[PDB]
């Protein structure tokens, strides 16, 4: 069973954005960094420039430019996983699937998420990593992984960092 | 199973219009560019001039000189794919399909469409893209995908651009 | 006297004006392009092209006599001849030929044309096909022309409808 | 192998431009002067009214009417070459050729230039002068003499002058 592409490449659509302007953008989807390859293949660059007393900023990859994937059958052995170096390391954010639902009233698109923290330590270094789909996926909140649409970043801590990334897909068995 | 090629390297029969003549022809189809190559062959130029208060303009590319293809099979799995470049980067508009139907009375070509911005950014710059059949080619609002007519471009935002194109097929595989 | 030529276009391209609503018209650095893949007597063409359909109802070339300045024409008016040859894309294709000219008394117009359907002096073929335009009939409706003070010549739409065509060694002549 | 006329004799398209207006145009060519010959031929006339405090004046004359020529073979052993009277003498700046590749990053046309000084001082007298291209279109500047579009007459003393041209060309082989 097949494989998922979040990113490989070239840049994803989708939204990405910030109270004042704190996170750097590109036509509103994350900047694609070429400068700063790995693995023959170029990054996604998550800039957060300055320092947001905002209190916020977010970012929507999409899976299927803004449409529902169904992933149940991913959930119960599948993994977000992707790799990861810093700007200067022990950096911290969230991260997630929202999904839509129309049915739904406390909520139309949900959000579940971690902090990536739980899954690494980050190094001024590339690091691969894989977040079981299980752990988020399950939380009777509401949340209809048959019905994702994209993937998330959002602010924890309001201070300034980078980080890069390769290769974000989602795989199972 | 086939390819079909909506457009290689050489000007398709068609109809490509403005209100105010907006968008850059050549006798009513897209202007060919040579002057801008990619990969061996010359491109499509989609190109819109200046700011339309008008509120339209129009491509369609069209798949059997006007004539009905049946695409039936290839939904399913297949992919509008193609190659685009564009000026000055993250510009939008639609694209999709027509058909034709005569026993169909709330309409007589109905069009299919979304807006590239969801499958792709645009860069200065080539890049591959791939469209997906199956999502367009389903919801209820009538279309029969085993008579299509042709492909279309139309007005999204009212903003000058011009974009780019190679290399535009359908494939699918069984 | 025993009277000299004026090329208006041999080989090489005009400084001028040439341009289009829409951008219709076939311009580069708004002089008519030059065509060398299309040659005629050993020497390149001029290509009057209006690629597509004109919405905006106007196109317009101007070629220049003298850089844009006043060239006096007056001694070959009553004798005299535009002339020239053209092949065209496809056939029968019409519009506007003749000139303009600046007078800076005159206040009903600085600048005036003077102005023939080639029609009349052509039909037009798929082939080469010189021709002779008397100055004589133009530079004569009392409407002020003053053909001691032409600036250049003109091209501008006729018919709404896209054609190419060919143009080379435009001159004028008399005796 | 053939000529190459830049001028003869009648004005050349192209675009020859100043600040507040210093330089002498005529629909943004420069000037044929009729009334100062030279063997039989009329004349190009580059003059600069007066003294440039902008900082800038520019011409050029194309070749191809902004078309691409290839040039290409005349190089190792060409010459830009044509004659030349001033005012009154001593009076200098640039010269050169253009061009155009668009693949190319970092710059899309250039220029390639010498100052008419190297190859003359300058006579209330007519004079003829034989540039090497050799010696220009030789910078790993990345100059494309394939492409050239074309030649350049560019500001390099601020102070006013005059002079004329006869005859340029390309020659060669």
């Amino acid at each position: 069973l097949l494989d998922v592409q979040i990113f490989k490449d070239s840049p994803v659509v989708g939204w990405s954005g910030s109270g004042m302007g704190e996170l750097e953008t590109i036509g509103d989807t994350l900047p694609v960094d070429t400068t700063v390859t790995y693995n023959g293949l170029p990054t996604l660059r998550l800039n957060v420039q300055t320092t947001v007393q905002s209190g916020w900023w977010i970012s929507l990859l999409t899976l299927r430019g803004w449409n529902t994937h169904d992933l149940s059958q991913y959930v119960e052995n599948g993994y977000l996983e992707f790799d990861i170096k810093g700007k200067e390391g022990g950096e911290d954010f969230v991260i997630g699937f929202r999904d839509k639902v129309y049915e739904r009233v406390y909520g139309l698109e949900i959000d579940v998420t971690t902090v990536i923290s739980n899954y690494v330590t980050v190094t001024t270094d590339w690091q691969h990593v894989k977040i079981p789909l299980r752990d988020l996926m399950k939380i009777n909140n509401g949340f209809d992984p048959s019905s994702v649409t994209c993937l998330v970043f959002s602010k924890r801590y309001a201070d300034p960092f980078t980080v890069w990334f390769s290769d974000i897909k989602i795989t199972s068995e």
